[PDB]
C-alpha cells in the first residue's frame, strides 16, 4: 500500500514550494525531509504520500488525558505509517514508537537578537531582563521540566512562571519574537534550526555559547511496523554514501543569504 | 546468568588502572565504557563480566571466508552476549548485530605531529612526503576502500599500495607512529581518540581539519538478543539525565593535562 508520511512544516526541513497550488501531491513540497523521504522510499522500494501533520505539532503525551498529539500521535493512532520530520528521539518517545539510527545530530542552543548581552544558558539564568522560552510542545521543553542540572532547573522554574508565557506554538514564532523584541527575548530551540535561521535574510540573529545536550532526529514508525528495519539500513547505507552531508549542506549553506 | 562483555583497551574508553596487578575481574579497568557498563548493568539488573577481545580488535569481515573477527566476531559466534565499546554503527555491523540508538557521535579526522604542514585531507592527497594510514579491521580503513569522494578515493590508492605499509594494529601504534615520525606521518583516526590525545602529554599531536565524516557509536548485541531492547532503553535514559555527558568531561578534559 502507499505509505502514508507524516511530516511538519518547519524550515529547512518541509517547506510549501512557491507554485504549490499548481502543483500536486508530493511535489507540492520541498526541503531537507522532502528530498530524505523520497531516498527512504526509493531504497525501501515503497510509495509514499507526504501529509503535513493535522495539529502542527511535533509530539506529547497529555498528562491528565493521556493522549498522544502531533506527529507521535499519528504514528500511535495508525494514521500515519512513518515520520520523517526533524523529530527528536527520546526515551518517553521510544517506549510508544520506533526510530531508525539518527540522521542529524543536534542539541538545544540559545538564539538571541544580534548584540542581546549572553553568552551562554548560565547567563541566562542569573539575570531577569531578557525573557526567554521554548517550543510550547516538543523535546526541548521536556529537557527543562525534567533537568536535575542546577542552571537548566532555575532556568525552568524562571520558565513555567513567566506572565505573560514565553512558550511559543512555532518555531517561526520564537523566532519572530526574538526579532521583534530589541534584545528581550531570547529563544532556546535546537542548534539545526538556530544555525538555519542564523543564515537567513535578514540576517539580525544569532546562535550563542554551546550547545546544552546531544542527541538526534530520526525516522519514526509505529511500534512493531514491517518498515522499521529497512528504514534503519537505508538511513546509515545513505550517511555511507556521503547524501546526508550532502543534503545538509544544500539545504543549510548551499542556500545562505548572510 | 552473568553477561559477558566484550570490550577494547581503547583510551579512555578502558584502560588498565595503575594499581591492576593487585586487583581482581572488572575492577582491574577503568574509563568511560566501564563507567558505562556499570550504569547499564544497574538499570538492566545484570550481573557482567568486562572481557577484552581476545584478538584486540573492532571487528572485520574477512572477504574470502566471511568470517568476522573482533569484538563483532565475539557476538556473531557467542563468545560475548554483549559489547561496550567505541564500537562505530556501520550499515555492514548492522546486517549481523544490533545497536543501541548511540552513546557518542564522532567522525574520521586527522593527527599530526605539531607543525606537521597538513591543515586537510585535501593537504595529505597532494603530497607523498608525508605519509598517512588508519587502523586495521575497523570502520575508518573500510570508509577509505569504498569512497567515491574524489579527495578520500586518491587517498585510498595511494594507502593500499604504500610501501612501507601505512596501516596499524592498535591506535596506540599509530599515536605513537606520528609521534615519532618528526612530522612525516599522520594518522587517520577517530575525533573522540584525536581529542583526548591530543589533551595528553607529552602535548604534541594535534587535531587538524573538520571531521570527514559524521557517526555514531553504540552497544551492540547478538541479533534477536533479548538485552537489545533494554540496553537501548538504558542509552537514552542515561543521556537524558546528563550521565553521559557527565562520563564524557570525566573522561576527556577533567583528565586533560596540556
Ligand atoms: C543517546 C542520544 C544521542 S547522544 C549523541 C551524541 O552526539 O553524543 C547522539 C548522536 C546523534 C547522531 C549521530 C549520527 C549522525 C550525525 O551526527 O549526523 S549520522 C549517524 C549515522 C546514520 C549518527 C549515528 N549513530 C551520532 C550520535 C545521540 C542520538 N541519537
Ligand atoms: N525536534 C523537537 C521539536 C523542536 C524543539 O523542541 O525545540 C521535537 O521533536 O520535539
Ligand atoms: N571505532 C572504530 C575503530 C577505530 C577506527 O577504525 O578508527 C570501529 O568500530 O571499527
Ligand atoms: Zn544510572
Ligand atoms: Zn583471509
Amino acid at each position: 500500500k502507499t505509505v502514508v508520511v507524516t511530516t511538519i512544516l518547519e524550515s529547512p526541513y518541509v517547506m510549501m514550494k512557491k507554485n504549490h497550488e499548481m502543483l500536486e501531491g508530493n511535489e507540492r513540497y520541498e526541503g531537507y525531509c522532502v528530498d530524505l523521504a523520497a531516498e527512504i522510499a526509493k531504497h525501501c522500494g515503497f510509495k509514499y504520500k507526504l501529509t503535513i501533520v493535522g495539529d502542527g505539532k511535533y509530539g506529547a503525551r497529555d498528562a491528565d488525558t493521556k493522549i498522544w498529539n502531533g506527529m507521535v500521535g499519528e504514528l500511535v493512532y495508525g494514521k500515519a505509517d512513518i515520520a520523517i520530520a526533524p523529530l527528536t528521539i527520546t526515551l518517553v518517545r521510544e517506549e510508544v514508537i520506533d526510530f531508525s539510527k539518527p540522521f542529524m545530530s543536534l542539541g538545544i542552543s540559545i538564539m538571541i537578537k544580534k548584540g542581546t548581552p549572553i553568552e551562554s544558558a548560565e547567563d541566562l539564568s542569573k539575570q531577569t531582563e531578557i525573557a526567554y522560552g521554548t517550543l510550547d510542545s516538543g523535546s526541548t521543553k521536556e529537557f527543562f521540566r525534567r533537568s536535575k542540572i542546577a542552571v537548566f532547573d532555575k532556568m525552568w522554574t524562571y520558565m513555567r512562571s513567566a506572565e505573560p508565557s514565553v512558550f511559543v506554538r512555532t518555531t517561526a514564532e520564537g523566532v519572530a519574537r526574538v526579532r521583534k523584541s530589541k534584545g528581550k527575548y531570547a529563544y532556546l530551540l535546537e542548534s539545526t534550526m538556530n544555525e538555519y535561521i542564523e543564515q537567513r535574510k535578514p540576517c539580525d540573529t544569532m546562535k550563542v555559547g554551546g550547545n546544552l545536550d546531544s542527541k538526534g532526529y530520526g525516522i519514526a514508525t509505529p511500534k512493531g511496523s514491517s518498515l522499521g528495519n529497512a528504514v534503519n539500513l537505508a538511513v546509515l547505507k545513505l550517511n555511507e554514501q556521503g547524501l546526508l552531508d550532502k543534503l545538509k549542506n544544500k539545504w543549510w549553506y548551499d542556500k545562505g543569504e548572510c
